[PDB]
């Protein structure tokens, strides 16, 4: 049975609600982005209308084989009518194709569902600027002050400089980057660009990347591992054993691996600056964990909400425990009292 925080009152609509069977009353199923916790339940046998971005629609069709007749892609930043209700899709600054959804209810209520997002001041000048929001369904993944991390730009700067240094010292080193889903493509694309290489990967991952409308992508990725000095591997293989095993397969072309694990937040963030990050090393293998996040830090979240000034907040993440729920509600009240809404 579908939880309340995935239902949109006054509509026949649900959000990211595909694992509950046929939802009683639902005339349209929205999908914010192509991550498995959110699409869980979709397959080629799904026969209800799915509304989403163009990029999400490319992945539904090519990776999950959803039939075309049930995929309804919408443009961003454009007022659209769905089953007689005005909606707008906005860029969520999450993974490729990720959106937030603005719903304009027949009774006059305006609701924003953020999906998964990394709040940014640029959002303060989208179509959000133009009217009031009554209810906010909020990605609260990192809703606690201990959650700090750097900008995406600082993290990429660290990775490019690290990789360029190592390979210039040793032209026989291989760089490997971990992946398990879409998102965080900048990590491997920025490193390959500084090294003048394409990124090599499996046929399944190449397929996924070809659905994402990235400009000039055919110039940047390949399935020919032998031609590439940046390789992508599943995140589970980014350990000393998995990497040793990969180095064996490269036929003596390389004698060193430098690997990156883009994580979300990790507690080494409470002490260390990005500049000071060091790898784990065993022999000719080094592994860097880098805090590249596609969710709001606590401060970015706070700033967005204090700017929007919603009448009610409904968290969508960390809702399973009473202590989490109580923690989040305390911060929401602080934010409201500090800003005066
Ligand atoms: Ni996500």
């Amino acid at each position: 049975t579908c939880p309340f925080y995935k239902k949109i009152p006054g509509t026949g609509f649900t959000v990211d609600a595909f694992q509950y069977g046929v939802v009683e009353g639902c005339t349209a199923y929205f999908l914010t982005h192509f991550h498995s916790d959110h699409y869980a339940g979709l397959s080629k046998h799904f026969t209800f209308p799915v509304y989403c971005s163009e990029i999400t629609g490319n992945l539904l069709k090519n990776k999950l084989h959803v039939q075309e007749q049930y995929i309804h892609p919408l443009p961003l930043d454009t007022e659209c009518i769905v089953n007689g209700v005005k909606v707008v899709l906005l860029d969520a600054n999450h993974c490729p194709g990720a959106v937030m959804i603005l719903f304009y209810l027949p009774n006059g209520t305006v609701i924003l569902h953020t999906g998964d997002f990394r709040a940014d001041p640029s959002m303060e000048r989208s179509l959000l600027a133009d009217q009031k929001v009554h209810m906010l369904y909020l990605d609260t993944t990192y809703c606690s002050p201990e959650y700090t991390f750097p900008s995406q730009q600082e993290v990429i700067r660290f990775a490019i400089n690290t990789a360029f240094e190592a390979v210039t010292l040793n032209p026989h080193a291989l760089v490997v980057c971990g992946t398990y889903s879409i998102g965080k493509e900048k990590v491997f694309l920025a490193i390959a660009d500084v090294l003048g290489s394409k990124v090599g990967m499996s046929q399944e991952k190449y397929k996924t990347l070809q659905c994402l409308n990235i400009p000039e992508i055919n110039s940047l990725i390949t399935t020919d591992m032998c031609s590439s000095l940046v390789h992508l591997l599943p995140m589970m293989q980014i350990n000393f054993k998995g990497l040793q095993s990969h180095l064996k397969k490269c036929g003596g072309k390389y004698n060193q691996i430098l690997a990156f694990r883009p994580t979300g937040w990790t507690h080494s963030n409470k002490f260390t600056r990005i500049a000071d990050v060091i790898p784990q090393t065993k022999g000719n293998i080094s592994i860097y964990g880098i805090p590249y996040s596609e969710h709001s830090s606590y401060l970015e979240m706070k700033r967005f909400v204090q700017w929007l000034k919603p009448q009610k907040i409904i968290p969508t993440v960390n809702v399973g425990t009473w202590k989490s729920r109580s923690t989040m509600e305390k911060y929401f009240r602080e934010w409201k009292l500090e800003a005066g809404y």
